[PDB]
């Protein structure tokens, strides 16, 4: 149950990013 491709730093943080 992965989506989490280009994860992190652009999903959780896509805002901050």
């Amino acid at each position: 149950a992965m989506r989490l491709s280009a994860f992190f730093r652009q999903f959780i943080l896509q805002r901050k990013k």
